[PDB]
């Protein structure tokens, strides 16, 4: 028992991290097969980042200007192309440590592990959620760009995120591995508004199920509710509206605990309206929304 | 910016995880050089765990009874010995993925990453603290025994923990890599009292410094205190007494922020006495104690 914010083991991704230097800028790259993927802003200087013309900037760069270093060995760049906001550097060597992988674009509310890197070197791993407003609340300092987010299913690594920037609000923005930003963000040093963020309701309910499984049951009450009545309360507290699809995904947890989804919603409604009264749930004094129903099932059953 | 409960990249430890089977019991082992380390309770059956005589139980076991499997290849066991609560299985092959490593016995209050494993396979990684009462609040299900805790300094993995058991209270107990339990715990299926746990005061102060560095400054006040006055309050709220050694370790954070340690203590005193008034610090509604002053410095400076 016990419930932790667990990240995936990062080994398969560590073997893909490289350092990419272009001019005076150095960030992280992802080496899969014979391609190195990195944020296209590696070609910008401090003057450029304010209003960069990436097409014009990339034209002044040749294969020999992209310095890709894997650990201590230098990779030979034989091709360069820009796909949306990522650069794809074709190298002459396939990464011998390339795991089985997919590029996937996650949905808001889904979770993933981030391997924070600097100079192509991994420093730490943590689990986070793609916020409903398409930002992530990570831990990224200068040089962390090109650090990636992923999920692991047995031997397959699904890369879902590449870090590009920190907004003036301190939240983080990035792209999928095809270089498409999550959200309305652009790779430009300009003030950018992240949408109104909401709490991922289905994840909070999944976490309440995880709490019941582990013994924290004080919040369970003698009440029930309807999807419509629950959503009136969810709207008032800036929670994502619960849909029947969310109820269906909570099915296995509802089955395991014997607590109907709408009964769990009534507990959540009471917690939203009354607060925690100084108590904690799974060692937390707030309602946790960065565990999906799949995370709860995996953790609560020991999926390796 | 941003502050996350970051674990070390687990790759160097993933390459050391093996499955160890003895009779009908299977748990995790740690393969370093030509030795596989695992909990000695791998030799117990369900009857044995209540009052095991490990010396007598191990005598009925020969090298051929310990089944050690690394991924998909079987290891040949050529020696077996018990050192405190761990078994050391000498294998005929040195692990080609053995990183530079040390066995270290951590102090209470220190942090480490845990690579939770099942059947020798890594499922997730998380950061935790060795509680002042020598327990850890982990996430461990049946089969997780033999999962290890570690710290990483550049290329050196310092193994500090091996999981052995869950107490009836749901907290976790284990040993250092020499098989010595942290705390008063024994590897016996009997009710065992963990001491009164206290909050790691120096870690809370380190985390308040991390908050100031990231912009959460609402808790800073116009007050100061003394070590003696602070400790009167720390005792009332079951916080570890702050020593000059703790003040000295907070030195770099105090220097970076320009907030004297005793001034930070006055803020903490006010938070202990008034609560958070519904506010959060670094996205947390309680005082976090699982970040050491070294963790804060490393994270806030990007140490890889
Ligand atoms: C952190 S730095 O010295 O400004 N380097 C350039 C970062 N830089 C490139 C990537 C795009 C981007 C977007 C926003 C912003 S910010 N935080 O609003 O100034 C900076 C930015
Ligand atoms: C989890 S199990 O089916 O009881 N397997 C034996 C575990 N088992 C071996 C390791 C030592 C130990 C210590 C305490 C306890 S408990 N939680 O108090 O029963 C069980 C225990």
């Amino acid at each position: 028992s016990g419930f932790r914010k667990m990240a995936f083991p990062s080994g398969k991704v560590e073997g893909c991290m490289v350092q990419v230097t272009c001019g005076t800028t150095t960030l992280n790259g992802l080496w899969l097969d014979d391609v190195v993927y990195c944020p296209r802003h590696v070609i910008c200087t401090s003057e450029d980042m304010l209003n960069p013309n990436y097409e014009d900037l990339l034209i002044r760069k040749s294969n020999h200007n992209f310095l890709v270093q894997a650990g201590n060995v230098q990779l030979r760049v034989i091709g360069h192309s820009m796909q949306n906001c990522v650069l794809k550097l074709k190298v002459d060597t396939a990464n011998p440590k390339t795991p089985k992988y997919k590029f996937v674009r996650i949905q808001p509310g889904q979770t993933f592990s981030v391997l924070a890197c600097y100079n192509g070197s991994p420093s730490g791993v943590y689990q986070c959620a793609m916020r409903p407003n398409f930002t992530i609340k990570g831990s990224f300092l200068n040089g962390s760009c090109g650090s990636v987010g992923f999920n692991i299913d047995y031997d397959c690594v699904s890369f879902c995120y590449m870090h590009h920037m920190e907004l003036p609000t301190g939240v983080h923005a990035g792209t999928d591995l095809e270089g498409n930003f999550y959200g309305p963000f652009v790779d430009r040093q300009t003030a950018q508004a992240a949408g109104t963020d909401t709490t991922i309701t289905v994840n909070v309910l999944a976490w309440l199920y995880a709490a019941v499984i582990n013994g924290d049951r004080w919040f369970l009450n003698r009440f029930t509710t309807t999807l419509n009545d629950f959503n009136l309360v969810a709207m008032k507290y800036n929670y994502e509206p619960l849909t029947q699809d969310h109820v269906d995904i909570l099915g296995p947890l509802s089955a395991q605990t014997g607590i109907a989804v709408l009964d769990m919603c009534a507990s959540l409604k009471e917690l939203l309206q009354n607060g925690m009264n100084g108590r904690t749930i799974l060692g937390s004094a707030l309602l946790e929304d960065e565990f999906t129903p799949f995370d709860v099932v995996r953790q609560c059953s020991g999926v390796t």
